[PDB]
């Protein structure tokens, strides 16, 4: 069965790439200049930005909470992402539709942050499919809780990308973070484990073939997997502080409920 | 990283766990599923029985504070048997000490679920049974304190891990590179990464149709991690009511800024 597993790898990998607008192999080139992106490193640069590349979300005025809302747009653009994606999954379309809604759910955010990963450096973050480059110091710096909203993004990635995976290794890492059989309320657990199974597989023989000198780095992911989940648990503890905190966070209604997720 | 070695390594860990924790999975599973008279235990079920059980062996408090004698003392047989993982007393003192403060309660949560079903929990060495649904009828917050251990237990007992797969696993636990405030993550990796191996192994020859087991078991790391947090934010929110309980120094310390 070990050609299968190439096979599911295969499959994977190329619907991650049809899937998902900027690549990690793209977005390497571009960290590292290898058609320059656009830079924002403080306030005037921001206001040229959005004045000339015309970064899609602009409608409050002030700066630090229109970045953060930008983060929200964008990580709901990324929700459909994933979820077709997910769809490519063997095995994921012919679950009940319930667990399916359920796995997406409690599975994007975690999907998120390790793709956001792959846009970042420890110097900034891709925006606008690699046109723009926002700065850690400048997003690190935003006032009251928003700075300290940032950073442990970033903190992450940069533990997250010294395992040097590429997009094949995180195809597969995508799905089995989906086919999590133990998110709450699932129905019929056992075709999910099943599918986790063999995703596993193909992540284990996929990282053994591409990257035979890093011993254990299949055990080295999952393990990764706990980070994901605190992180996700201390991110929505931000948000309810956010929320809680913030009045001039109002947004057109129908907005709102566009981000209600 | 050759076979025979890490089979060593496995047999070594074994032996060690054996002498580090009088009360094994093994023990522990002859005393719940029974059919012997002699490993019978006396089962506390309510205040009456627990007022025969100090006979033959306020309420909340005197549980809570009869599980953190328990934890003190394992406590000290985890950090007996982390002095037996090769290479750990070499390592930096620092980073010794901060691999224990941050391991301790996710193996003492670990071994807890050796001496649970889904009914309760052997004590005093298994000579007693405390009944889960006594434990989480105490009052105010103590009652809910108990229950979550049970729920990660009866997961984390379907795997039918035996001790020769827990002394890996434990072992593995301790030597996390990924602890706050480690000095040289490199030396504790490289451990690691011997001790991973030896457990892929061990799971493989031990359990041959328990598909990716290895990968469930680490998995199961992930809900350790969330229920020490759980546990950390229970013990505080009972500081602030309760005075009537210190600490033992030894847990005093290894939640200080966890
Ligand atoms: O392109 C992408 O793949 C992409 C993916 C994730 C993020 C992003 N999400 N995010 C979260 O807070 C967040 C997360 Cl991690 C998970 C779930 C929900 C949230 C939510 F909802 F609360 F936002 C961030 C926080 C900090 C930073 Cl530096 C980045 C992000 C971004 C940024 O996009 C921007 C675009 C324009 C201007 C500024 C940022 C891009
Ligand atoms: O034999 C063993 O290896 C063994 C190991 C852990 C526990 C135990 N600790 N524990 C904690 O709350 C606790 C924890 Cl996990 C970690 C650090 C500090 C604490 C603290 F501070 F609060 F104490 C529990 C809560 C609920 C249950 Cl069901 C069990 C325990 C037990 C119980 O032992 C008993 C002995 C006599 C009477 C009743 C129970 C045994």
């Amino acid at each position: 069965e070990s050609a299968d597993l190439r096979a599911l790898a295969k499959h994977l990998y190329d619907s991650y790439i049809k899937s998902f607008p900027l690549t990690k192999a793209k977005a390497r080139a571009i960290l590292t200049g290898k058609k320059s992106p656009f830079v924002i490193y403080d306030m005037n640069s921001l206001m040229m930005g959005e004045d000339k590349i015309k970064f899609k979300h602009i409608t409050s005025k002030e700066v630090a909470i229109r970045i953060f809302q930008g983060c929200q747009f964008r990580s709901v653009e990324a929700v459909q992402e994933i979820t077709e994606y997910a769809k490519s999954i063997p095995g994921f379309v012919n679950l009940d539709l319930n667990d399916q809604v359920t796995l997406l759910k409690y599975g994007v955010h975690e999907i998120i942050y390790t793709m956001l990963a792959s846009l970042m450096n420890k110097d900034g973050v891709l925006i606008s499919e690699g046109q723009g480059f926002m700065t850690r110091e400048f997003l690190k710096s935003l006032r009251k809780p928003f700075g300290d909203f940032m950073e442990p993004k970033f903190e992450f990635a940069v533990k997250f990308n010294a395992l040097e995976l590429d997009d094949s290794d995180l195809a597969i890492f995508i799905a089995v973070i989906i086919l999590s059989g133990d998110r709450p309320g699932l129905l019929n657990v056992k075709p999910i484990e099943d599918i986790q199974d063999n995703l596993l597989q193909a992540l284990e023989l996929q990282l053994k073939l591409n990257h035979p000198e890093s011993s254990q780095l299949f055990a080295k992911l999952l393990q990764k997997m706990t980070d994901l989940r605190q992180i996700v648990t201390e991110h929505v503890q931000l948000l309810q502080v956010i929320k809680k905190t913030e009045t001039d966070m109002s947004l057109h209604p129908l907005l709102q409920e566009i981000y209600k997720d």
